[PDB]
């Protein structure tokens, strides 16, 4: 069977989810499905602005009640109306907030689906020891550790907040680190060269891009990272506390307070305040930092891209009869 997805690579994507789906298809139904990103029976939307018009293309010919219509939504909270659409079949959301936004406007029970946003079945995988993965990176076993990224291009002011750690993470009364940093770089070579020709006082690992983010995070304490709905979820699945350091205009707005009224994280666009909040959780306020990453695997949803391509599985199997 044909699926296609279809997203703005014009930087919102969102490429994370529609490679998760692809990967979720691949890695349960076989080659029962061939999956396209961008003759279809299932089609999935994971953008606020490829509802309407991919809709009324399937209205204008007919070929809607042939083929299923999905939608995975995105943002995590204070949508964009866009996302919603009476004429799809079903709309997958990350959150309650979200849902019950739908319900708002107008979309019935039957064409709301609550699983989460959906992560790489790669990433899902279970936990490793926090030892054994630091190990690996060759990070420092015991000190805790603070993961600093920007998604895949390594966005943010990730050297200032470095230095500000590095400072913020010594303790000049026993002379040693209190603390460690691991920054994943991504795709940004030229942040990744910098930072690896520095001396750090603290233990630095300097990555570039990484693939198995889930050992990355497994092996820290907390996340700095702009607000990035794939960087956000994943971090939660791995009861990260997140301090969001910014988002990108208009894409990423909504998701500050999804994570900061859950109990999950606190946003902050000063690196120095930053290194503040981090010295704290690895200090005097390491009870927070439980509590916070509590919040968060209570709100984690691993088995998320599992759950929406089965339903859309379900779903393909009674529209063909
Ligand atoms: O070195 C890297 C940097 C980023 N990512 C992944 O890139 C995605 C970024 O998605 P997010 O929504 O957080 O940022 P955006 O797509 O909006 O730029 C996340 O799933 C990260 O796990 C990765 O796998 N390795």
């Amino acid at each position: 069977k044909k699926v296609l997805i279809l997203m703005s690579d014009t930087g919102g994507g969102h490429r994370a989810s529609a490679e998760a789906i692809r990967a979720a298809f691949n890695q349960e139904f076989g080659d029962e499905y061939q999956v396209f990103i961008t003759q279809p029976d299932i089609i999935i939307s994971v953008h606020p602005l490829m509802q309407h018009v991919p809709l009324r293309v399937l209205r204008s010919k007919g070929l809607l009640k042939k083929i299923v219509f999905t939608t995975v939504i995105t943002d995590l909270s204070t949508c964009h109306p866009t996302w919603f659409h009476k004429l799809v079949t079903r709309c997958y959301c990350p959150s309650t907030e979200v849902a019950k936004r739908a319900q708002k406007a107008g979309l019935e029970t039957s064409q709301i689906k609550v699983y989460g946003l959906p992560v790489r079945p790669s990433f899902v995988k279970p936990v490793r020891p926090k030892v054994e993965l630091r190990r690996e990176l060759g990070m420092d076993e015991n000190l805790p550790a603070v993961l600093l990224m920007g998604g895949g291009e390594g966005m943010g002011p990730i050297e200032a907040t470095a230095r500000a750690l590095a400072d913020a993470l010594y303790d000049k009364n026993l002379g040693e680190a209190v603390g460690q940093v691991l920054i994943i770089c991504g795709r940004n070579k030229k942040l990744q060269s910098k930072l690896s020709s520095l001396d750090w006082k603290i233990p630095v690992q300097v990555k570039g891009f990484i693939t198995k983010m889930e050992e990355c995070m497994g092996a820290c304490d907390c996340i700095i990272t702009k607000a990035g709905p794939g960087t956000i979820a994943e971090a939660m699945i791995r009861g990260l506390p997140i301090i969001l350091n910014g988002y990108i205009a208009g894409q990423e707005a909504g998701n500050v307070p999804y994570v900061v009224e859950n109990g999950c994280g606190k946003f902050s666009k000063s690196p120095k305040e930053i290194s503040k909040i981090v010295a704290d959780w690895f200090g005097p306020a390491s009870k927070e930092l439980e509590i916070m990453s509590q919040n968060a695997l209570r709100l984690a949803k691993p088995e998320a891209v599992f759950k929406i391509v089965h339903d859309m599985h379900e779903l393909v199997r009674k529209k063909n009869s």
